[PDB]
């Protein structure tokens, strides 16, 4: 289901030792950059992370979903990218 590009980004982050997070916003909240998190992904197992990521995406179909890479020691964000949009504009 997940794209090659999203799998590549996730592997890259995990391989570097970062945690993966995700958040979502409908079209109205996207306007004000008002995101809500999906459930935390504690696993560092690639199969599990991708599985949970796909659940976030499918639970929020028709919303924006943003992939995050998080330095666990700092809790600082090191990476962000949109991985799902509403495919109209």
């Amino acid at each position: 289901f997940l794209s090659s590009e999203v799998i590549t980004q996730v592997r890259s982050l995990l391989n570097q030792g970062y945690r993966i997070g995700t958040e979502h916003a409908d079209k109205r909240r996207f306007r004000t950059s008002s995101w809500q998190p999906c459930a935390p992904i504690q696993s560092t197992n690639e199969r599990q992370v991708l599985s949970e990521l796909e659940n976030c995406l499918s639970e929020h179909e028709g919303e924006y979903v943003r992939l995050l890479g998080i330095d666990t020691n700092t809790r600082s964000r090191v990476f962000e990218a949109l991985i799902q949009r509403p495919d109209g504009s």
